[PDB]
């Protein structure tokens, strides 16, 4: 396996780039795949297989993807915000970058 420090970092179309040290000689690390975490909150008696069934086929036409993961979850909310309750379940849908 490829061993490195990482210090700092940088973005670039799109991407996450990590830089380090290599046993010792700088590096760079280039990353793809990452995906943004996304949570919907489904509305009052839906389920996320609603969610499911309504967005992620929408999301295939904007973002021109193939296939999107997307599963239920039961996530902890305690924040600012009045309109969401404390413990919900929800749609976790990995929205790569």
């Amino acid at each position: 396996t490829f061993q490195m420090f990482w210090l700092d970092y940088c973005e670039v179309n799109n991407t996450l780039i990590l830089f380090g040290k290599v046993k010792c000689v700088s590096a760079m690390v280039q990353i793809n795949g990452l995906c943004r975490e996304l949570f919907f909150l489904p509305r009052e008696g839906k389920t996320p297989t609603d969610i499911h069934e309504e967005i992620i086929p929408l999301l295939m036409d904007k973002y021109g993807l193939d296939n999107i993961r997307a599963k239920p979850q039961k996530m902890k909310y305690s924040f600012e915000l009045p309109d969401i309750p404390s413990e919900s379940d929800y749609l976790k849908v990995l929205l790569p970058y």
